[PDB]
């Protein structure tokens, strides 16, 4: 049939993995942190970590981890501009790792277009359909954001409404099937919210210290999340 | 001719079931829980349990029950991604029942797009038309919710109300004709309201207890229904 | 010609009866309660017996009355769903007649779309143009509540108004045409006022009692009907 | 020509006649009553008499009187619904003449579309061009009412306003051409009033008595006319 | 050339004839009255003598009078239908003449559309042109009433304002090149200003007289002129 | 080339020459009065004598005059309908010339459609086009006022604006090119000033003398000028 | 290549040549004057000397002067009409300059239509392309002017805006490629802002001087140029 | 793949160099001044120095400089008029090199419209292609401003903001593909944000020093730069 059974079904959330903030308070807001088969958001202020984190990432996913998780290549679409490198050697000596590993270990595509990033989506696609069991994440930082920008004004929001859903689903269908985690920063019942499972809304708490909050995801705790920030990514926050 | 008589009809209404809320309080609103032939909506708060109850039904529904209810087999077209066969399992406890069954007893479908939904509506008939008896409940959590996505802003709401009622309509047709009991959770003379026969409100009594209400539903008590929420899905509100 | 003169026409309202409410001081304001050739709508609150009523007809128009009607099969397109083929037997027991009669004793058809309503309407004819003199009543609750819905927003109410006395009109072409009394309930110049000869008002006068009233109805009295409801439909409300 | 003299056409002016109301000072404000070549319209409340009236001229007009007018049969397009053969043989009484005449006496046809209506009027033409002299009166009441229905809302009056004229031009026509008296009630530089050469309006002076005043037609007299009105139609009104 | 000289026109405007108001103080205002190779407005009150008017030229342009102008045949198509060939003979007498002559003097033709009404002005024209020097008046009352009539809204007067002077203009053409006197009624840089060359006001001064103004016409006077009007027509205002 | 030298442009200047107003006081103004290669426009009150000046000029430009003007035909486009012969012979008089001649000396053409008008300029072209020296001024009065006409209400002004100027330019390239003097009244950056060279505001100072002002003209003067009327035309005003 | 090399450009500018204003003051603002492969625009009031400087630049551009300018032919474009040959003799005067030369030396053209203006200006072109280093200035006053004219309302300006800027652009490409100076005056980020390189705003200083001003230039100075006016053109303002 | 790898992305990075402000506190905003695979904007005042600037990197971009920044040729868009070769040989003193260098060393062009602009930029590229490493700078001053142009009002912005990007793309797509340094003056989540990733306020404190700081930019400094300006193009600000 079109669908699978619920025991079927268990069968494959037995695959579910978290990828690690880097920050225990932070993993533990998301149990774990990013989540697969399940798209998750950055919320922030101007100047967020968001931006930091994604390199975060970009290792975390390769040290192994908790709930045996192995760790895997990564894909990193980047609409913005500010990905870099230098930082990701600069992360994995926190985490004693070989440098041009991480980086070796980094798919990395420039997002120019709203059209561009889509044509890169459903080729992430034929990456992951290729083989499987190796990309462990999907970063696009940002998504939206792109898509402010082709639009035709405030009167053609339905070219883009419609465009940016034409998406998110095409988004949504890779995470679940292919069994993966999807992480996306940007600064907005909006279709970018049933779209994403977990959204996370980040304040800074005076420079070395940032609090992450929960908008909308299921089992949502009421506290926040102490984190902070520096060269070898994102970690805690100490006395 | 192209309808029944009364009687031959009140022949049909005789296969009327109740599937239990898990909640004797509740199940009295509903003067046994949900019902066949009749699509029921579940109102409620930005953190509702309808997405909660969804499990439990997926379990009752296979507890045999009052009325001579057997019990049987399901289908869970989950736009929103909350569905959790984990939950399942912790609740086939409270009843005591195999494990692999309940999940081998719950059909599951993730709903994508506004279209994929429908493009499922259409093909849960034909399962349905294929063999009988055997699906007791259709229960589709958010039918809504996947709408005021793919919409083309507030000024296509028109292809969207005709489109949405384009299905609702078809949902009743499944209901009635197949009988089976279709539940259906949301957040909104709305189209979404002749369309669904029983409409339960819900609002948080202080976290442990939940309060039902009827929003509007043949022989609506005015009292409310006191009822809790665990691990083991919906249950009773004692001392 | 393509009309009748006045003599031939009086030779027909000499078919003209009426449908008792079951309720003598209701009847009185209808002058012997619903008519023949004649739409009669039912005007009421969220909570009106209007619904209740349609059965208490669905017999009454059974059991041979005043002005020596004899009574007749019926039909009643339920768009709303809620006919109740169990409150009849409780009915035409007040009035001591068989079961399986009053039930193999009217004609019952759902209401899905705002064009399956009409797909019905032009088959009622058909019915009703094969044979004649059989069915006394067509109880159609609620003829517009189905339409609100179709509608295309509130920009396309040129569609629905147009549709909906496109019908009103073939409903009319019924009523007096094939000499048979159409009832109606609703909650709404207005095109579905000239199409109804008779208005009917119901408020509620605490619980038991309802006072019904009229809108405009030809030779309409100022004073109102105090009637009562039970199992066994509408009656007298005595003191 | 295409025309004819200022003789050659008060040779037919000599053929014009009136069509007594019943009531003396009535038929005072109209010189004689309803006119021929001449479209009446009846203002009124909402609870007029202009619905009797149409019946008492529905003999009136059968009654030989001043002028030496003959009395004819007559056409009686009813768009309402309110025609009663039983309230005729209640007045051919009062005026003492034959039942089945009268009756025998009228012509009558039920307007139910807008399309319908004139479907009717381009007819009556065919019945007056047929053989003459025979039809003196055209009743339609309402003609405006039943237009007000298949508009397509207040934005397409334009097709209403055009539809409207479009007739009431063919109504003109016929009652000069045809010599008859074309008598209309409704409730409205307004298209029905150039097109009504004669407009009566009508007030309740408590209810026994009637005013009927002139709201705008040739020689219009200042004064109101008191009427009153019975079984036997309207008729005058005494101490 | 396609117009001619100065001399040459001169040599037509001594053709140039005024026919009488048949009142003297009125005629002044005219210096003569109704002129030739001109169209004459008639502006008024609800109540006005334009009406009575008409008829009165519909003579006096019979009787010969001063400039020797000997006095002609007539056209008076009629909008609204008040014309009256009774109120002819009725005048006739004060001018001592035949009756069955003025009559025969008068062409008649009443307008129903606004296209009828061109239908016509067409035709005046092969009137004219066929024969001439006969036809010294073209009275139409009232032009504009009609038009307010078939237009389509207060959203068509573009069809209107396009349709009036696609008339007007061949109202004028007429006029002057035919040498007649057109007198025109009717209650409004309007388009039927310019059009209408010489335009009068009417006031009524207690039920007898009537006080005719001038609103623009070539060597307007600012004094105004009393007149009364009677059976036979307009006359001179006496002691 | 496509244009012509300073010199060999200033060859043609050496033809311009100016028309009398018939007022010293006015002449000076225009420091000679009308000029040529150049539309002059006549702004005004209700009552202005922009209609009577056109006739002196009608004959002034033929009466030789200063700057060796010897004096040519006319061409009067009437719009308004306004023009009078008479008036002429009664100027001609006071500049002792013969009758029959002024007139024979003035072009009248009567203007009724916008369209009219202008076919009538491209023609007043072909008459200019043929011979050449003899047409020395080309009036119209007024321009304007005829297109405020045939306009689709204030929506089209689009096709009027566009009309208006599709011409006010053949008008220019008739004046200069052809070398006359265009004279024009009316009663308006708008497209009838870059238009029109010279404008003259016209101003009434109490019945006999009437002040012309320039509202923009080349080297125009902050003094008015005083003048007269009379039957012969404009005039100086004396003590 | 589709462009020049900075050097080889340079080369360029070195023909860049000032023409004078006939006011020291006024060129130091312009350090030179008008200058050449550059757009100059002339702001003023409803009385401004624009229209006479046109003239004294339709000279001095023959005068040779600072920095080696040998003067030369001239083109202007009048779409205003005030272009006056004599106040040219008038000014070769105070320059000492044969007159039939200064005339012999510019080059008039008359502007009618927008469409007429840019019919010349890629005129102008082939002129300029035919021959070169003749024609040092291309005057057109006013551009602008024209264009508000043929405009369709309020309503296509952007019919206007984009075809302004079709030329002005076409104007530009004049300008620095054939190597000239061309001057216009007009009164209004504006399309004729960019397009246009210096703007220099007048303002009258009490009617003999004038003070000159900067609105938008490179290098623009804070300080104005107080300049006089008389029938030798532009000059300085002395004690 | 359609993408490259974080390390072959980071052999990239390696290329990236720094262009000279030719002001010590400015490079350090910039942490070396203008960078490559990055377009930087220059925001301003009415009378900002970014046209003075873009000649100082016409030539800093010429001698070698920090992290070994060879130096090489430049292409200067000009769309505004204002590019001065003589401001250069003004600079490349202070920096002690040839003239006829500097000059040989720049490419020029001028934008004239909104579509060669493009028609340029498409041509850049092929330059680029051709051959490498030579083309160190891209300098487009301004480019939005001859955008606010050609638009069709403030109705077509979505033609222009479509067209805006359309190239703002293929600007990014040139720098970070070709490896160059893009600036770019101006005076506006605004497209022309994300899309340049560098962007520079300027303000004036006092004609001689100017205070530059950062609008959004990766790392972005909260102090301010306080630079100068002179003959020689931009430098420090000294005592």
């Amino acid at each position: 049939p079109g669908f699978l059974t619920a025991f079927e079904y268990s069968e494959k959330r037995k695959m579910v993995f978290h990828i690690t903030t880097g920050s225990q308070e932070f993993d533990k807001l998301l149990g774990g942190g990013i989540e697969s088969m399940a798209i998750t958001e950055a919320f922030g202020e101007f100047r967020t970590g968001k931006t930091q984190l994604s390199h975060t990432l970009c290792v975390t996913a390769q040290l192994p981890g908790a709930g045996g998780y192995p760790g895997g290549k990564i894909i990193f679409i980047d609409t913005e501009n500010t990905f870099r490198p230098d930082r990701l050697r600069d992360i994995a000596d926190r985490f004693n790792v070989d440098h041009d590993a991480v980086l070796d270990n980094v798919l990395y595509a420039r997002a120019y277009t709203s059209e561009h990033q889509m044509e890169l989506l459903d080729y992430v696609a034929a990456k992951f359909h290729e083989e499987a069991g190796i990309f462990k994440l999907l970063i696009i930082d940002s998504i939206m954001a792109l898509f402010r920008v082709d639009f035709s004004g405030r009167g053609e929001l339905a070219e883009r409404q419609q465009k940016l859903a034409q998406m998110l689903s095409r988004l949504q269908k890779i995470s679940e099937e292919y069994n993966v985690a999807v992480f996306v920063t940007n600064q907005m019942g909006h279709i970018l919210a049933h779209a994403s499972t977990t959204r996370i809304s980040l304040r800074k708490g005076r420079g070395e210290l940032r609090i992450a909050k929960i908008y909308d995801s299921p089992e949502m705790p009421e506290n926040e999340a102490t984190f902070a920030i520096t060269a070898g990514g994102i970690g805690d926050a100490k006395e």
